[PDB]
């Protein structure tokens, strides 16, 4: 620590950030699927459209609970900044 | 004729859906190379963050011209659907 | 009928694809964290390396096996075309 | 140090590796595109497989500079512990 908790951290966003990308290659060979095996139609493209927002969504939060950890680490080196002046 | 729209429709959803993962693989690949040189920094990880959101909103945009298409298809959809029932 | 073997075909070459980029990248997300929060043995770097080459005759070994039918199916189309001239 | 060095053969073998990755991509979204154009024909699987086994051999090459400098790593390292004993 600290350093140890930014690397666990950094870590975490690389994975969401991996998942993410896997999930969206899922839909992206999902429509390749249904491309050669029966052309795309409407309903798929809204579906689709609407796994993205979702998925991103998902990967906002995820984001989110990383931001509040680093602001954490930021206020406490700013207390002992603050100390030192 | 309308089949022929769509398909471009389509086809512009796919290649959209690919250049986006396209950026994020170069966030992951350019956090996977300042990581191993050196050590990523909790600024690295904020302008990352950022560039997610960035580029998230861009592929919205995209996502929503889109949209806007297939539902002015499903105008005329339903202009002739309602006349022949 | 030739047409519906032959997409069989194709959209088992396209997904045979899609593990394949699926088992590299996860090479990859292996190394982008267990080399970037430690370090990493040389054999490592070659259990990574073997897993690539037996990871690509795996491939081709798909590869050939979707050949061989497209070879066959070529030679059908000969046969017709022998007769016919 | 012997791991400055190493460290600069890994971020090669990765950064190889995501270039080899983007080919494959690149060539795996030509067929989704020349799927809702045309039919994917026995023309394009072919060119493509050959595209394959073009791009890994390339990558076989760059892997196999790569394992001649661990190679000689390894002996250098030999050198020392026979002297050590």
């Amino acid at each position: 620590a600290p350093a140890d908790y930014f690397r666990i951290l950094v870590q975490q966003f690389e994975v969401q950030l991996q998942q993410y990308r896997q999930q969206i290659e899922e839909l992206e060979n999902h429509l390749a699927t249904q491309a050669n095996n029966s052309h795309i139609t409407p309903q798929d493209l809204s579906m689709a459209m609407q796994k993205i927002y979702q998925t991103f969504v998902a990967l906002a939060a995820q984001l989110q609970s990383i931001h509040e950890n680093v602001k954490v680490l930021k206020e406490q080196y700013l207390g002992y900044r603050k100390m030192f002046l």
